[PDB]
């Protein structure tokens, strides 16, 4: 069945796409949606408890970097994370 | 908006079918998806390249996506130029 979420993020689109008045709808949805995609990356590395500062900033910093490696790079994150604990 | 109804459904569809874990990023992956083809259209409705010199610019958006807009210009600026 439907994803529950799905409304409320496809609103958010739809209220920025009139807000702003994008001349093209897709690329405007590209740009949204990879924003929200990393700012809920930072939202991971930024809350993982057992990480230190400077791996913090290591993955924050290589998320600006190279932004389409992210759930690459959160991924590698977590299995730093589950490490020390 | 022209299109955006047709947009969302498509997504929202897409997202049934295939259940993905996240949907931001499924989000980022069809929208990307989309804009390619986009620009294999653009591309593909020109007038005054030619066949084979069409073809050429789709193997340049073949390869990464960061730099459409340089062909856009170029094939607007070697059409409407090449021919009557």
């Amino acid at each position: 069945q439907i994803p529950p979420g799905l409304t409320e993020l496809l609103q958010g689109y739809t209220v920025e796409v009139l807000r702003q008045q994008p001349p093209d709808l897709v690329e405007f949805a590209v740009e949204y949606f990879t924003r929200l995609r990393q700012q809920r990356a930072f939202y991971e590395i930024l809350h993982l408890p057992n990480l230190n500062e400077e791996q913090r900033n290591a993955f924050i910093q290589s998320l600006k970097d190279d932004p389409s490696q992210s759930a690459n790079l959160l991924a590698e994150a977590k299995k730093l994370n589950d490490a020390q604990a």
